[PDB]
């Protein structure tokens, strides 16, 4: 369903391990290029908003991610973000029609009680919660959607996709 243009729709789409791992020494710790297309789907064309943490790890190629208008969350006034924007605080990065926010951990928190779509990309791959690792966020009742079947990438790993929503 299409999003009034006056309202303010906001989404948080990631990858996870089956145990809730998305991140691990400054990276994700899997390689799926078929999440890559999905992420491509969703996000293009509207606003992007991510850690600073998550703009670090981002390939240089493609820093800032084309045909979206990057935002990145940081409290250093002075950071450099060629390409993208830098705002300091949540107020002023969810101000689009469309949102989608695109990691890491500590901004997926924070932007979660706004949210009423996550796009959820589940790795069938055993990575038991470590210290420092970035973990997805945790789903109250509230939230309800479809799960979708496994099927294997490439390389063999096992993926699946869950949309949820709620009002
Ligand atoms: N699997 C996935 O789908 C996925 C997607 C994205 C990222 N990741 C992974 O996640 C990890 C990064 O996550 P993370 O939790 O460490 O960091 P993050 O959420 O990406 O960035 C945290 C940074 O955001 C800024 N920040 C946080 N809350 C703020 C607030 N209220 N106001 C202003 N600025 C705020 C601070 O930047 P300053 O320190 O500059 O003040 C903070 O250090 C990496 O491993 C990355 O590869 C995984
Ligand atoms: C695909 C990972 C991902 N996956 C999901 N499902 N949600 C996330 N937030 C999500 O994170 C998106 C931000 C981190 O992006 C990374 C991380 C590691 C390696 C590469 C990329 C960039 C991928 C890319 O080129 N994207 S594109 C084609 O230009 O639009």
């Amino acid at each position: 369903g299409l999003v009034p243009r006056g309202s303010h729709m906001v989404g948080l789409i990631w990858a996870q391990a089956t145990s809730g791992v998305i991140g691990r020494g400054g990276d994700i710790p899997w390689r799926l290029p078929e999440d890559q297309a999905h992420f491509r789907e969703i996000t293009m064309g509207h606003t992007i908003v991510m850690g600073r943490r998550t703009w670090d790890s981002l390939p240089a190629k493609v820093r800032p991610l084309p045909g979206r208008r990057n935002v990145v969350l940081s409290r250093q006034a002075d950071f450099m973000a060629s390409g993208a924007e830098v705002v300091g605080s949540l107020e002023e990065a969810l101000t689009s029609p469309e949102t989608w926010v695109i990691g890491g951990g500590q901004v997926y928190a924070l932007a979660l009680p706004y949210a009423t779509r996550c796009e959820v990309t589940e790795v069938d791959i055993g990575l038991p919660r470590e210290a420092g690792d970035a973990l997805a966020p945790v789903l109250d009742e509230t939230w309800r959607g479809e799960t979708g079947e496994w099927r294997f990438s490439r390389s063999g790993l096992r993926y699946r996709l869950y949309s949820y929503h709620r009002s």
